[PDB]
């Protein structure tokens, strides 16, 4: 229901990312839908100062078209007029002169404390503008207060209470484009770059793009090179040179400093890597590159999450309420004092300046510093030279998944280091019955983090057809402990196995699933492996599709994708693009829903927007099939709109993997051979079988803020076997965003 | 054929090309078609001077999955040695020890120049190593010449006798993707940035993406700028940010000079514009990223048919023979004496160093003459003081293509720096009909150059069941001119007016189709704006196919294709993916060539490439539907392969059009505006109707080497409208480099 | 019972070889005074040739000689009123199947225990040659095929060849 009777502004200031326009669309849709009045201050804090055309009055429309562009459609100047009190009085003004009681920004740490002093003294401005008179008491009680919501815009994820600024990974998928680049041309020649990357104080930008993209060396502020490190740099790059491979990496965020603080630069990195190991080395300072280009699904979904909650934070905030800014904690938002979260982040920058470089990494969040223990991690491993008695395979089971490489080559690298015989087995459990089980080096998993599909290729067989004979390569291989990567197959796969200890001695053996999939429907994980670029790429193409329906005006596009019986590939791609609906299982839906959603789709023709688009999942419905919806849209559009259908079939699989992908492949296959390893060593060599207990057959997944490992067989009931997926899920609260920003 | 018997050796060398491996590949599979043995020559010259391990010998799956990857998979290392010739006797040797006879180099100046050399002495070479006795009198009387085919790979297009050298569009690819990016960060903040791109001596990549971006200005050292420039420079950045806009792009190549001979920087640039215009400026040095990623459509179907027409010159060559390279003319490949191509190359550098730039634009190309004076032109345009006294319209027709915007861009201002009051019209024909016609100003179609779709909009309607309305508009806007951007509908439409000047007084009007659409069936041209976006956006979807496919080993994909009756769309995707088959309706199939295709099918998958892909153009056949051959494959496949479908529908419309779509559709809209505006002082104010002959109402298009403007009542003969194409069209040719490729 | 030129079956094996063959077979009929063809599908007799499969095949191969058509005969073959046959057979069925179930119901006894856990007490009567046989439902398992829903072997098959002679192969 609405709840308002009063007015928004929202502005964005300070350095631009893309989710801005998803943020400022989420805003204004759900501003207007829940009855406020949408101002958009156009030029930042520049434009609030001004005001007159700068602030004028959003409907539904004036943010239309915006959700794939990058930058701000309202743009972003600086304003050290705000920073003086005689901006700061007249930007009170311009508010109240347009009636505007709340505020929403869109910005980072400098332009969320320039809010906070705003409402800190508000009534104080208010009371200058009555004493000089330019308005009324009344007036001045009436606006007496002013709300902030803080939406943190920034591609730094330079914010200490958050886990992903709005831009982020936008951001990074610049960065991982130019490095996906950049290795074609530095293998060939064999060179080493080095790459600079806009981390102004913060390294998370380098960071996750250097963990990403296997990047020999990283410089990071808040971790500076102990003294000496130019022997320890020239070792790193003369050992991974000499261990089979080619090209090396380094990554150099702009902000890096030594131990002393003192900067170091990209030049002299180049310098020193031609003068001390002769290696053909150039230097790429990555640019705003960075800041630009169209967002990533993450960012649109998350800009329109955190809008639509920065909208209820406004309306439903008190005079007595501190001001809030929107944040990610896991899987699901929260809402924090900007106080509390701009002192957090300025004690930082104080703990790097002060040298307190251990402090400034557990202070930036837990989840800076879990990626940087598993670079840290993967920057000492090695081949050993000591070796230990267990043998491991690693399958990949269902349809191929972006980031099942970047798995499997951190679980080989993690297997191999821990000393073990890892083993990778061809075409999953088929595999593992036809005897497909191969002894795999630190060589022949190199160059795999960046691949899309799977090497060691994949199957939807599980193994209780074979099973007789996946036990005697078991047997023969003398495997100890398994890693599957793979979707449900992997989970159903995992489970035949325990389900059969008792009838076999050797599935007494230690089982690890990784959850990669495209349809985000294994048990246990909130987030699959591959689920980000299948958003990506359906979001990429609906995209094409819509732009397609724009130029050839009053078209309506009923969009197939590959979700299974799991709505979430249509329900986050359905956000990611404002499509006007999207047909998932999970929700019932019927004729009377469905000439709802075309008398909404005529509707809309009136306007300036004439055209449409709907998802509709493969299996969301027995027999309205895509087919059917688009008879039916055809039909009682005839005379305002005509219709088209697309299948998005295997290009929802994505090529190359996301930064997300990437990062979370990596971190899934060493955490899953931690485990592993941990486990395997947790049951003894003498009078018994191995392992036969339920806590030796997990899947792992991030399941809030970290990963949870849940048994296979405790998972039996949180798992709908007939639909293969899980039977409560996370994200059926985002159908109600979709719904509100798709004007119902 | 075969016509054989003797060894191809292949080298990459010098600056790599994303290209360079769609080059091998056609080079091995045609060289290995053709009965030769193949051999991969390793780190270019440096592998050749070693030999060893470095010459080793190609099968057909040698060079499988290389099409779509970037750089070049032998890689390309410098060799000094080879420049001595105590390198060149053992590059000499090298060959000889394994019996090479011919040799096909993929590289710039530098590298072909040492080919050229290499045979020149060639016999001299022999002669030593049998002088020292390393191999015997009748091996050097066997082994007595060597053959050169020159492949121009370079991203500089650097090379005289060629329009397009290997690895050029691609990275423009990287250029635009880049300026995509930093448009939107530049918009948001007001800011000027001045990109550095990787024009070592050579302006094209400079010329091109400044003409494909709207830069404001332009530094390339083929016309250096004249004296007190900074003064013109910063007039022209006032302008354009005084006439509405709000950023500025500055292209500057990395070889750029002065009127002097001397460097200009990147740096001196910012620091000109920050000190006599006060705007915030930046510079991003674009570096090696435009070497990289995966090759464009062009890029990948050129290499192709370069390296086939390599592995043919050597074949076919004699020792009283000039060394050979290939090379654009145009819509097709010609041959040329490497000879006279390096010369006319070092007399462009001796022209530019000896202050004579004129001679250096001039003999740089016909290809970078007209782009320059394009560039030159509409860097010159303004809207005018004088005005004059023509009305002309602008419609789009048919399904919107990408360009189509580019065009209606460079077509209102060429018409509004020409004096007319230019008009844009709505929905096409039903628009002209409807009355939706709107004088259009300069601002007015800002930032149009990179947009998909059409802002416009378009429709399909032909001007007949409406022609007493549209002659009504016509009257009453006063039109003297129609400018008609679309598909088949706008030549058809414009002929259903000529066919209608006998009946209606007004159909006396100029008249110019420029052909936009997806399919490339317009009549007239050779190349339909928006078949080089649609190619790209297919093509890249097919990389996902087919990534898809080779995870799920032994799948084959069934795609279909949005060609209308026109198979161009099948073919030059089918080629740039490397697919199994292409079916198009202009070949006749049936059971018996479905059935041998698909045993093909079935034979492939016994070795390491177990997957397929085949295209289907949507109208290919009247029965053999997509679901037909799905069945087909699925059925004869059973136990071998399985199989699936996609139907590429409107992605392939695609997203921002190629650097050729905006360089095509920008200079088709002045030249299409340059004849209309002239056809249109051609005819005179008196006692007349206007233009009443077939020679007023013509398409333009890309001919041969340059454009034509051909009468749409003479395309009647060259056209079959039952099928909406041209009667014989210059790509069936490649459908025998689809079939050679894909193993027939 | 209508000289169909083929009939497509699921008990057969057919692949586009078999199918070409048939097509230039009616083809080949087409030179004749009885130029009409009628070919037979079975609903499920192939997982992928389907009647639209046959129908774009025949219509493709046959174009210049001959066009093609589908009907589907669904639950018109359920029929109207029963055939005389079916009307004595269901007659002399209802009755030796009461006979049967009425002699084998005193075949068991009222005192001390469960009456006729046997398998000779669950049976499906029908005509086996000359006359009937009643057959233990268990006993006939090794004759069934559960997936199909079908007896593994079925007498008709030889009628296959008489299909195919009268056709003119
Ligand atoms: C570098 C890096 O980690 N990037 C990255 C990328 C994508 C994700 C990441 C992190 O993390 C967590 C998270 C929360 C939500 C989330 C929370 C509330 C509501 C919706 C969503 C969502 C979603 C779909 C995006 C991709 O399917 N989505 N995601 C996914
Ligand atoms: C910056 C720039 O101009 N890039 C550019 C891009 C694409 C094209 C360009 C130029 O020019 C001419 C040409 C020749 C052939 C050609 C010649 C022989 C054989 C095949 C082809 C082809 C093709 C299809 C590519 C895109 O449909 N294709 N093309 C198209
Ligand atoms: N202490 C402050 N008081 C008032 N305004 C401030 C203060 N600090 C920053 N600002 C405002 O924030 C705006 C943008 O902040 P800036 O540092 O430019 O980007 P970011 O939002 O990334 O920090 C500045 O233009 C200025 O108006
Ligand atoms: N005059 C020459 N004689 C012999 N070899 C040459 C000559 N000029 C260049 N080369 C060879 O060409 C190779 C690559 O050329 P280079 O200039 O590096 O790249 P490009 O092919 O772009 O010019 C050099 O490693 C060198 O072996
Ligand atoms: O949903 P699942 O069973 O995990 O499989 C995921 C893949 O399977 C699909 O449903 C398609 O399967 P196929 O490749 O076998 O046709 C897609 O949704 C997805 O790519
Ligand atoms: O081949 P044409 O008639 O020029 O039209 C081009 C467009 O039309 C299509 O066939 C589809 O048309 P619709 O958008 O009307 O369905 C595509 O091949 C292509 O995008
Ligand atoms: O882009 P500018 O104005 O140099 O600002 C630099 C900083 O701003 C950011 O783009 C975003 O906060 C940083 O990444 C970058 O280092
Ligand atoms: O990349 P390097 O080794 O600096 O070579 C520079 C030159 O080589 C090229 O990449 C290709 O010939 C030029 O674009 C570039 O200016």
């Amino acid at each position: 229901a609405s709840g308002a009777g009063k007015a928004i502004g929202v502005l964005t200031s300070g350095g631009d990312a893309q989710g801005m326009n998803a943020a400022v669309r989420a805003v204004t849709r759900m501003g207007i839908y829940v009855g406020a009045k949408v101002f958009l201050i156009y030029e930042g804090y520049e434009g609030l100062v001004e005001g007159g055309e700068n602030i004028k009055q959003a409907n539904w429309l004036s943010v239309s078209n915006i959700i794939q562009l990058g930058g701000t459609i309202i743009g972003s100047a600086r304003c050290k007029a705000f920073t003086t009190r005689e901006g700061r009085r007249a930007a009170a003004y311009n508010l109240v002169q347009h009636g505007i009681t709340n505020l929403c920004v869109i910005g980072g740490d400098g332009s969320l404390t320039g809010a906070n002093i705003f409402r800190s003294e508000w009534g104080s401005l208010l009371e200058e503008l009555v004493a000089e008179g330019k308005i009324s008491e009344t007036t001045a009680r009436t606006y007496s207060h002013l709300n902030i919501a803080g939406l943190v815009g920034s591609i730094d994820n330079d914010f200490c209470g958050t886990d992903m600024t709005i831009g982020t990974d936008s951001a990074l998928h610049r960065i991982m484009e130019v490095i996906d680049a950049i290795t074609t041309t530095a293998q060939s020649h064999q060179r080493t770059f080095v790459l600079e990357v806009m981390g102004r104080h913060c390294g998370y930008l380098a960071l996750v793009s250097a963990l990403a993209s296997g990047a020999d060396w990283l410089f990071i502020p808040e971790a500076p090179p102990e003294d000496g490190w130019e022997n320890f740099m020239c070792e790193r790059l003369g050992e991974t040179r000499s261990r089979g491979s080619r090209l090396n990496i380094i990554i150099i965020a702009e902000g890096a400093i030594d131990r002393n603080g003192k900067p170091i630069s990209s030049s002299y990195v180049k310098d020193l890597v031609v003068q001390r190991l002769g290696f053909d080395t150039r230097v790429t300072v990555l640019g705003h590159v960075q800041r630009g280009g169209t967002p990533s699904a993450f960012d649109r979904i998350l800009s329109s999450k955190m809008g639509m909650e920065a909208v209820m934070a406004l309306l439903e905030a008190t005079p007595d309420t501190p001001a809030c800014v929107v944040t990610l904690s896991g899987n699901q938002s929260v809402r924090l004092p900007l106080m509390e979260c701009v002192q957090m982040t300025k004690e930082v920058q104080k703990a790097m300046d002060d040298k307190r470089f251990d402090e400034a990494t557990q202070l930036r969040g837990g989840s800076f510093e879990n990626n940087w223990n598993i670079y840290k991690l993967l920057a000492h491993q090695k081949p050993p030279k000591e070796k230990s008695n267990f043998s491991l395979a690693i399958l990949n089971v269902g349809a191929p998944a972006a980031g099942m490489n970047a798995a499997v080559r951190s679980a080989v690298r993690t297997g191999i280091s821990h000393g073990h015989t890892v083993y990778v087995v061809h075409d999953g459990f088929e595999g593992l019955a036809k005897g497909q089980v191969q002894e795999v080096g630190w060589h022949d998993v190199a160059g795999w983090l960046g691949r899309g599909g799977s090497m060691l290729g994949t199957k939807r067989t599980l193994p209780k057809g074979q099973l007789e004979s996946i036990v005697e390569n078991i047997r023969i291989y003398g495997i100890h402990a398994l890693l599957v990567v793979g979707g449900f197959e992997a989970y159903e796969g995992v489970l035949q196995l325990v389900e059969a200890r008792g009838r076999y001695e050797e599935l007494c053996i230690v089982m690890c699933v990784i959850p990669a999939t495209i349809s985000n429907n294994v048990p246990g994980t909130d987030f699959s492996l591959g689920s980000d670029t299948a958003v990506n790429a359906a979001m990429e193409s609906c995209d094409r599709i819509k732009q397609s329906a724009s130029g050839t005006k009053r078209r309506v596009f009923i969009v197939e994708t590959m979700g299974g019986y799991c709505g979430y590939l249509a329900t986050v791609t359905g956000i990611a693009v404002g499509a006007d609906a999207a047909y998932v299982f999970e929700d019932p839906f019927n004729i009377h829903d469905l000439k709802v959603n075309v008398e909404h789709m005529t509707e809309k023709m009136k306007t300036d927007i004439q055209r449409g688009l709907v998802l509709r999942n493969e299996k969301c419905h027995d027999y309205y099939t895509t087919e059917f919806l688009y008879n039916l849209y055809s039909s009682e559009g005839k005379g305002v709109f005509d219709c088209r259908t697309n299948v998005l079939g295997h290009l929802q699989q994505g090529g190359a993997p996301t930064p997300f992908d990437r990062n979370y492949g990596t971190k899934l296959g060493v955490k899953a051979m931690l485990w592993l390893s941990e486990k395997l060593r947790e049951v003894y060599r003498k009078g018994r079988v191995f392992a036969n207990a339920p806590d030796s057959a997990c899947v792992i997944g991030l399941k809030k803020k970290a990963v949870a490992f849940s048994p296979v067989t405790e998972l039996k009931k949180d798992t709908d076997f007939e639909h293969r997926m899980p039977r409560e899920q996370w994200w059926l609260s985002l159908r109600l965003m979709l719904k509100m920003l798709a004007q119902y």
